[PDB]
């Protein structure tokens, strides 16, 4: 229905706003674009599903996300990719792990404060009807 298409349009507006707020935070710069294969040729052989905030904006606009749960699976993948590629005790690895955990926690805290639980349940029930 038109009303269901208006529901998904409101979901996309919400997700673009959360993603922009993460992308302007200086702590999260390393997560804003894909890894450059020139600078890091090893990356795409270790990490099997790369993800970054520019790719997330592209996916929102391609209508890939019909629920906040499916958006949060991609935020979780940005975080888990950084934890697995950078697992060592040295300061450069510990700094990116702390930033990855902060990106994940910040996204979940904005959604807890600003997403209505009944709006998410509506999106889940339209998705499940298709
Ligand atoms: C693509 C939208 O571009 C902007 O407006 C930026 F300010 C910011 O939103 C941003 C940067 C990088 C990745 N995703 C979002
Ligand atoms: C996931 C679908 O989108 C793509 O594959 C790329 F275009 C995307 O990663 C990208 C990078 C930098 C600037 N704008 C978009």
């Amino acid at each position: 229905s038109m009303q269901e298409e208006d529901t998904f349009r409101e979901l996309r507006i919400f997700l673009r706003n959360v993603t922009h707020r993460l992308a302007i935070d200086k702590r999260f710069r390393v997560f804003t674009k894909p890894v450059d294969p020139d600078e890091v040729p090893d990356y795409r052989t270790v990490i099997k599903e790369p993800m970054d905030l520019s790719s997330v904006i592209s996916k929102i606009d391609l209508h890939k996300y019909l629920t906040v749960k499916d958006y949060l699976r991609d935020i979780d993948l940005i975080c888990s990719n950084a934890l697995e590629y950078n697992p060592d005790r040295d300061p450069g690895d510990r700094l990116i792990r702390h930033r990855a955990c902060a990106l994940r926690d910040t996204a979940y805290a904005i959604i807890k404060e600003e997403l209505d639980e009944d709006f998410e349940q509506l999106c889940e029930e339209i998705q499940e009807s298709r």
